């Protein structure tokens, strides 16, 4: 009972779209996979860690010839790996060294909003700075940072801003996991881009239904290679693309083990020979290369396209061994006096809507009490023939899946999730408990759909501990 299918509906994959373009071989030689260094703290006082993160412009050598003008956090493209630990408090200085407004959103982080959350209510102006403070109150997980200024998010991510973020805790520490960063533990941020005289040009490539790129850009590198020197490797996959889905597998269908989802370690490790990710989903995977011989090249693909080359070195054979259960996920329970909240995604291209509306920065579409678990029922009304899979995301929480069209959820969806692909004609039920007060967004994570307005806000409140929010209209740009 290894999983041997992608877990979304094939009738609706990206490649059914009339504008779809498959990935092509990028020019130049093979390069070692870039692995970002961890961000060093500025100061440590008690359980209080100080970081600084700066959005900035630079030049990154990507393709043969001229370098590519890009944006990055603390560097020219992407960002450093940022480590958080459950129970610690962080003071993070957010500097904007670009010439337009950004925000710093910690996708997957349980943090109050709408200011610390770094969605569209939290502009950092050009040359400006904002400071946030927060305590991490969720288990170990792979999460990420990216910008969120409505309606410029898609372009900003295109231009290069995204960083991988790791939360660790004692449980994950207790496991015997590959942990030599850049040697047997890798971030794998999957993106796709097109270039024009080696440069980015979002406006040229824009599609309102989701912008696709011609080349595969992995951690900001084209034609990547990994030298395998220890056989058990952890790969922290993130779909960081604006729209493209990634259907990941080894060329020979060599099995691997999913150990984690968006919001953490899964309750049991899942053996599979392939996995599909929609926008913003994460899968934390172990691969054991021990059955290959030194000098072999093992190729990870998406669809039939060569994605990363693994060069097998002088490799002493080893075995994985994971406990069962892998982790304890506490079940949320709902009050059973509480109704089901229904939200409906509909349309494609510029006709996308969320409950028949487009986002309004001043409109609070829904409310829900802090610490109360509620069932949400998320629907996509696109046709089975011709529709698309919309990745649905909620800020400020991790949720659990109950069912997909009344049947069992996918086998890698029994833990904590924050982004969920919703297939055409499908109805998915989740359980959602908000643990922090504030205003949070929920939306499609196809960036162009988000920017069109396939997005809504929810106010999370404590009765007799109320607060009034002074939501502003969007600045006139
Ligand atoms: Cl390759
Ligand atoms: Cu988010
Ligand atoms: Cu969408």
């Amino acid at each position: 009972s290894m999983i041997t299918k992608y877990l979304y509906d094939e009738n609706a994959y990206d490649y059914h779209d009339g504008g779809y373009r498959p990935l092509k071989k990028a020019p130049g030689e093979e390069h070692p996979l870039n692995v970002p260094a961890f961000l060093k703290p500025d100061r440590i006082e008690g359980n209080e860690i100080y970081y600084t993160v700066t959005a900035q412009a630079g030049e990154t050598k990507i393709l043969p010839g001229k370098p590519t003008h890009t944006w990055g956090y603390n560097g020219s493209i992407l960002g450093p790996a940022i480590q958080f630990e459950t129970g610690k408090t962080y003071h993070v200085t957010l500097k904007n060294e670009l010439d337009e407004v950004t925000t710093f959103h910690w996708h997957g982080l349980n943090i109050v909003g709408p200011y610390e959350d770094g969605g569209p209510h939290a502009p950092v102006y050009p040359h400006g700075e904002r400071k946030i403070t927060f305590t991490v109150d969720q288990p170990a997980a792979n999460i990420w940072l990216h910008p969120h200024p409505c309606p410029e998010t898609a372009r900003q991510v295109w231009n290069g801003l995204a960083a991988p973020v790791i939360i660790t805790d004692g449980h994950e520490q207790s496991l015997k996991l590959p942990r030599r960063w850049g040697v047997n533990d890798f971030p794998v941020v999957l993106q796709d881009r097109s270039y024009h005289d080696n440069q980015l040009d979002y406006k040229a490539d824009y599609d309102v239904d989701g912008t696709l790129g011609d080349y595969a850009l992995v951690n900001g590198t084209v034609n990547p290679v990994v030298n395998v020197t220890k056989p058990i490797v952890r790969l922290r996959f993130l779909n960081g693309s604006n729209r493209r889905e990634w259907r990941l597998h080894f060329a020979d269908y060599h099995p691997f083990t999913q150990i984690g989802s968006d919001g953490g370690l899964l309750p049991e490790a899942v053996k599979m020979d392939r996995i599909m990710l929609t926008c913003a989903e994460r899968a934390d995977v172990l691969v054991n290369f021990s059955d290959y011989q030194p000098g072999q090249e093992v190729i990870l693909q998406t669809d039939d396209f060569d994605l990363i080359k693994f060069k097998i070195g002088d490799i002493k054979k080893e075995n994985m061994l994971l406990p069962s259960p892998l982790a304890e996920i506490p079940a949320l329970s709902v009050d059973e006096n509480t109704p089901v909240f229904k939200t409906v995604m509909s349309g494609m291209d510029d006709q996308v809507r969320l409950d028949g509306k487009l986002f309004d920065m001043q409109r609070i579409d829904t409310r829900q009490q802090v610490d109360q678990t509620q069932i949400w029922e998320v629907s996509n009304t696109n046709d089975m023939e011709g529709g698309m899979i919309h990745p649905f995301h909620i800020h400020g929480c991790q949720f659990q899946l109950i069912d997909r069209n009344g049947h069992a959820v996918n086998p890698n969806e029994h833990g904590w999730k924050d982004t969920i692909g919703v297939n055409p004609n499908e109805t998915v039920r989740i359980k959602v408990k908000f643990t922090k007060l504030g205003i949070f967004m929920y939306h499609c994570h196809i960036l162009e759909h988000e920017d069109t307005g396939m997005m809504a806000q929810i106010e999370i409140f404590d009765p007799d501990h109320p607060i009034e929010y002074h939501l502003m209209p969007m600045n006139h740009k």
